[PDB]
């Protein structure tokens, strides 16, 4: 029966069964629900992969790590997820199916456990997880694991828009993954979670779709690298780059945005205003330098009291940016435009306090009362020092100059998982004079910032798994982890410029956590 | 009474592949259609089809969202019509069900009575109920196909007697025999995403004709000019037009190799594509994408980098559009710079635009003519593959422009720049590619503090907006106001006057 | 996931009986024996990643060569198939494949693995020994299908769900080879008997058995030499001769005669005192030339820039005068305007061409100017301006470039032999996908040397990088193997 | 039963069967043959390796290659091959046994097929 296929090398099914009583679904809610609704019976009879339906057991994982977790709710099932945007509430349980059919040369155990509502999941130890209803499964198990997930609760049903907690299903590495295949230890166990609603699950109140915040689904734009723009300087993107970041500190303040659309640092939505300055200008006697008193991005007054490190779009590196100051007189429409340069490392670069200093090519021809705009163009380098040393993209300017220290900064960013490096969207700045370091890396393209901002999709976990696909060949080039904090990571060691098909796009495949093990990509 | 019952998806069971069920509550509530907004005004006459819709899931917003999950459907609707008349408003409207392959073009009001129909007086208070059965000659309909279905038609049956515009609404709900057929994943390639307009504010968006932020909305008469820009041209279903491309930074840039012209401070640039790829002049495009679409002199900076040592140079530079040496379709443009010796030929060079200039000795505010297209192939031929020109079509209506003010670098220039669509709207339509269910998408501008509707405008499928006003006007807008897509309408829709 | 596909039963031709003309029978042996689809091959390799569609096919007679041959004598069909898929693995492997049924008119392109799970589906372990049986029902919204209408059908899709994890053995990488077999379900049947091989959409596609030597170039009236592959980044490959689509639509300036490829016919006029002559052109059938016709130029206009020397010939009506003169045409001269009707020749006599008499230019060779750069005069990939500076070149055949990584164009040294153009033109077989797989066979030994992709458009591509003259046996021929979905990755040289 | 040997690591037997009808042998020929002859019954009850009875599946082989082929006749059996040098004709069929007991770490499939007389074998695709 199983000769030449599985060969009795592998557990067939699990004895163990979770110690949960049966729990009623939406039937109790009928006298107090507005309506009695119906789900397409095919959805109830057929397992489909959950939005967060991928996880991995690899040798990089350590015992105690939660490899997969989810609270009970419509987001456990992609059909129910779209249906949920059309309903106000729900009640009832799920049947979850887990596939763990690892190669016969591997070893290890996973614990699945149901933790009840309002118990904190955060510090849980393997010992502690054993005290909930639980199942211990071998990483080699052949037949899918079936876990019923009842809607334990103390009310008639749940509202989509509230924060009342539900049961959480937890999968934790109970034993480290080991293997004895005698080759190279590539035998990572790729796992899939599929679900379907129990018969007692049901939606409750029909409401206008797409308007309830907590049901908007997450997506990632189909745009290509060439079609997007750098989020730290008004320039197009050119290539994808990964490299080690142990030496320096990656803490940009432009192109910083969370997956659910919260802007951070000095980040704003306009791709053109990313290194612009607007305000009134003042001559410095005897020199070609001017002092600019800052206006807001929309020509209103700037308030330093805002919980921001600087005005939105303030440059986030130390260097000399060359551009053009332009000015217009309201009465006659006279216009003047002169080459100008701002050094963000100068002690007179204090944009948090309201003033920035330019060095121009005139000591006249700039009025004191007219509005003036600095349009950035490129970066320059002092030719007498070491080549490629002046524009230090990972050095933050002192936004308050000599006074005080930088405040309310967006956090720094580093890989957290063994074997992983940041993935940078790299643009090449124009040089205007000298031998400058023209490399510019941002964490998120500006169009991704726009997309996350408008569609405020609740993050289902801390990491969105993306795969980069060549639409010509249908092939995946690499996979990467987009963290909710707004940065991307890949599995690679060393610097590398990526070889990308011109048509390549990012595709969102699954919600995962920080312990997901990425396929080795480079070379 | 004039139509028999018509079976829905039940007949399809032996060939369907699956048996599905729709939430029965969806058929217990009349709800306004994604279209479902039309207007009767005294400008309208009998014979104009004032409103029409085909049977399908797009008749009902609940079914419309569901349809993203199904491959097909079958069955009928019950539709409810509501007319906001008053006792001084005389006239009759006919609604009629016209069967799938009957031509509607040319119908008289008399002829419309020969279909299943209802004749309702414009001053009626109570809603009228129309049955819409899914008459067909196949087992069911596919969502991805445009096989025809019964059409509901609304026209004026007798002339209207009344500036009084009658607001009308169409609501629907599925018949009990309606059902979807094959459960399928909601993918992006399905083209089942419904059409929307970004939540972004005018203030926070960007002009599609020059790399500047937007500033205000402007309406004006356009009889003097020919409105035919080639940037910021995109269809609501995401088809780019003219020289329009997606990157908001490349909207007036040039990249290529540079050559000195002896004895002057002028240089010739041999152009490459935006991707630093070889340039092909055989493409069906008026010019390379991002080429300026107005006649004027644009001041910026030429930038150059030497492969090997990292040498970088930057010099004030100026492009004169419409000059005889402006031939970007042929592959070359001419700059006037502030140097005659310091630009190497082998190296790649980029023009970063900043602003426009005007010769101060000529008439003030005359140099940048935004509504005059340059000659993309210079003297050696005429412009080709153009995006069509744009003009108001409905009496009393003018174009609505998204206005930003260009930086001036010298002189007394016309710093006014109007685009038909914000660049972010081009981006949004491109990615979403929502199929247009009619020729006009009605937009309303909303104050989010109160929810109040400030004005309505027509976003035409061709990718341009019109509004009801006469004379020039800068719009007085709350800084946080946003555009909202409200309904599909047709060319006969009468906009509420604004101002 | 119980190994059963979540599809309802779907009736075949039984529903059609009240509306079909007649009742027919299929030989029961065809019904009882699984047969491999021509494109029914795919491979699971460790490079494969989740989401990659390894194989796809639409329901139809083209899956089964018996039904395909039978269909050429019937008017329609209805009903489904039983599919048998065989997986070549062992107990030391891990990984999952999903097979999914996608309903008619739904796009297969861009699906994520999560989304594919949302169809009726089956998840099969790479260790499965017994063949997997998938029923492919004829989901449709009509009573039955007509052969000539090419209705859309269900598609079977095979996608990698879990990567293959297995040791290798030495430097040989372990792969799981898969085969797709089919046979008609009991409810499948053909419908109306009709004269065989008449209905166009049932003709099978073929490729001439001719050898490279035995064929002829399509861009100049000269034989072929060898098969050449090379990178094409430096230049634009956009010929206008030898451009013909697989189902027999001619493109650009391509015509059928293998000798009229670079010829001119018309009446000739002297330019006083010079060695120049002006020819007002006709057609190749000796009719007036119409500039309104949506063609680049008269058919057979050369598709490169150069100076071609040949011989003009003229015959005077009435006396039998016979004149033949060495002559030269420059397609790069400013007076080459064939779209408007004129070309200029440079001869070695200034008084030997009468007025009003028919004159024909015969092509023999091209010429090189020894004072300019060597190997510079015959520019193969540069088109002339047929309009000759008036307006612009219009209605050109599209340019041609490989789009799949690792592939370069395969040239006949032209994109298609002239005999291939003739074959496609006559036997106008519909293409079942965008790519026809061709195999190159040595008839003596019977073994296959390489395979190439013949695109629906008139061009061929091969798997190799860098320029190369091919290692061709003298009697080798191309043999058509199958239509393949555009993701098919071919083995290198 | 197989604990310690083969160990369910390998397929045991094929349930597939060739779709051929039964065919009479030399019995039909008795009224027109010269004689009714006899073969030593041991030859009929015991498998012996054919003259061409070795073939290999190796990684150097490519799919589509015919690894083994033979037409029906006395040459399929070494005893019958010696006996056939004494007789003028023959009629009837054979039972052939193929041994494929490959190592458990290998993979791949072979097709066995019966092609009828007067069909060309030379160009056959899988
Ligand atoms: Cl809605
Ligand atoms: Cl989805
Ligand atoms: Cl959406
Ligand atoms: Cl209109």
């Amino acid at each position: 029966p199983s000769d030449g296929s599985t060969a009795n090398l592998v557990p067939e099914v699990n004895n163990e069964v979770m110690a949960l009583e049966p729990v009623v679904g939406a039937a109790i809610a009928a006298p107090v629900a507005g309506q009695q609704n119906v789900i397409d019976p095919w959805i109830r009879n057929n397992f489909v992969q959950a939005p967060g339906g991928e996880f991995t057991v690899s040798p990089r994982n350590a015992p105690g790590e939660i490899l997969w977790s989810a609270p009970l709710g419509p987001d456990l099932n992609p059909y129910l997820s779209h249906l949920a945007r059309m309903y106000n509430g729900y009640a009832g349980g799920f049947e979850v199916q887990v596939i763990l059919a690892g190669n016969a040369f591997t070893a290890g155990k996973i614990i699945f456990a149901a933790v009840p509502p309002n118990f904190p999941t955060e510090g849980l130890s393997p010992s502690q997880v054993t005290m909930f209803p639980h199942i211990i499964v071998d990483v080699r198990q052949l037949e899918p694991v079936l876990i019923p997930l009842p809607d334990v609760r103390n009310n008639f049903y749940h509202y989509n828009q509230s924060n009342d907690p539900t049961i959480k299903l937890i999968a934790m590495l109970y034993t480290p993954l080991r293997a004895n295949n005698a080759g190279d230890d590539v035998f990572t166990v790729s796992c899939r979670v599929l679900t379907r609603p129990s018969p007692d699950f049901d939606f409750i109140f029909l409401v206008p779709p797409t308007v309830e915040s907590r049901t908007k689904p997450f997506t990632v734009p189909i745009l290509t690298v060439e079609e997007m723009t750098n989020s730290r300087f008004p320039i197009p993107l050119e290539k994808l780059f990964t490299g080690p970041s142990g030496a320096f500190v990656v803490q940009p303040q432009n192109g910083r945005c969370t997956t659910d659309g919260v802007l951070l640092g000095t980040t704003q939505l306009s791709p053109v205003n990313i290194c612009t300055f607007r305000g009134d200008v003042t001559h410095i006697a005897g020199t070609h330098d001017y002092t600019m008193n800052l206006a807001s991005q929309n020509w209103n007054n700037y308030d330093p009291t805002e919980e921001i490190p600087a005005p939105l779009g303030t440059p986030d590196f130390v260097g000399k940016i060359q551009g053009v100051l332009t000015q217009t007189t309201r009465g006659d429409g006279s216009t003047r435009g002169h080459k100008a340069t701002v050094s963000t490392g100068s002690v007179h670069f204090t944009p948090k306090l309201g003033s920035v200093q330019f060095t121009t090519d005139t000591n006249n021809d700039l009025e004191t009362g007219q509005n003036t705009k600095f349009t950035p163009v490129g970066v320059v380098q002092d030719g007498n020092s070491a080549h490629q040393n002046e524009p230090q993209q990972w050095v933050l300017p002192n936004y308050s100059g000599r006074t005080g220290h930088n405040v309310h900064l967006a956090p720094a960013v580093a890989p957290t998982f063994p074997g992983e490096q940041l993935l940078f969207f790299r643009s090449t700045m124009p040089g205007c004079s000298g031998y400058p370091n023209m490399n510019l890396d941002c964490l998120l393209p500006q169009e991704w910032v726009l997309h996350f901002y408008q569609e405020a999709a609740p993050a289902q976990s801390d990491v969105a798994l993306l795969r980069f696909v060549n639409p010509d060949t249908g092939r995946v080039l690499f996979e990467c982890k987009l963290h909710k904090s707004g940065y991307v990571t890949v599995a690679h060691t060393g610097p590398h410029d990526l070889v990308i098909p011109p048509n390549g796009y990012f595709r969102f495949d699954s919600w995962v956590n920080q312990f997901y093990t990425l396929a080795p990509m480079g070379n």
